[PDB]
């Protein structure tokens, strides 16, 4: 904990630009370098920096993100956010809707995420 | 954690239904008898149904509820989802966006339900 709610909103929207303009080293640095993902929750977490970046720069080396509601915060450093990723799948067309969590460290990085989001959340 | 991701977003779909009408009754016997709640996440868990209704009783006992996008899931029984509830604060409208993360259980019962959101998230 220790981000406010305010900073967490911050923080994650943040996140989102990142993602959308696809600097993955500016990603990166968001993260503790302990830090651990589940991305999709449901499967093996990817463990510290260096695993993280390689998730991102695999992913994101035509993406494009968008924030589709709020981040809703809470007081002990973690957030949640709904957005959408739009991409292309063999020239198909795709967007994706997803939904993480955060947790935050006093630093203001973040220490844990977790995204879900399935098959189901697929579209064309 | 079995329920598959379609019965995940329709059983969470369901329940904002449910909240939305204010069947109090079918909202409790949702839960499994000693499920496990954090609404605010952040506040200390309250356990059990008979816990849990009281605060169904208590919240809902002019409140709407909607689902403001597709509910996200997982496959292993977890889902989350955006939505917004619409109720009085003294006098005057307010709405609170709220997203709600929950796990089920081989029984299609809710384990575990955790609500993030704050005062940043409310808006008169
Ligand atoms: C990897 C990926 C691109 C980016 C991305 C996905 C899923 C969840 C994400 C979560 C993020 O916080 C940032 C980027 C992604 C996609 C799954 C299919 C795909 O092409
Ligand atoms: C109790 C309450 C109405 C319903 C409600 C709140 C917060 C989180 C919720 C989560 C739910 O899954 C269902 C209903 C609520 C509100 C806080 C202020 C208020 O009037």
């Amino acid at each position: 904990n220790l981000p406010t709610a305010q900073e967490v909103q911050g923080l994650m929207a943040r996140y989102i630009e990142l993602v959308d303009v696809g600097d993955i080293e500016a990603i990166v640095q968001m993260y503790a370098d302990d830090a651990t993902v589940e991305n999709p929750f449901g499967q093996p977490p990817i463990h510290g920096r260096e695993q993280i970046a390689a998730f991102y720069r695999q992913g994101l080396g035509k993406v494009r993100a968008c924030l589709t509601g709020p981040v809703r915060a809470s007081h002990n450093g973690c957030g949640a956010m709904p957005f959408r990723v739009e991409m292309v799948w063999n020239g198909q067309p795709c967007a994706l809707d997803v939904i993480e969590v955060m947790r935050f460290d006093e630093h203001g990085r973040i220490q844990t995420m977790q995204a879900y989001w399935s098959e189901v959340n697929l579209s064309v």
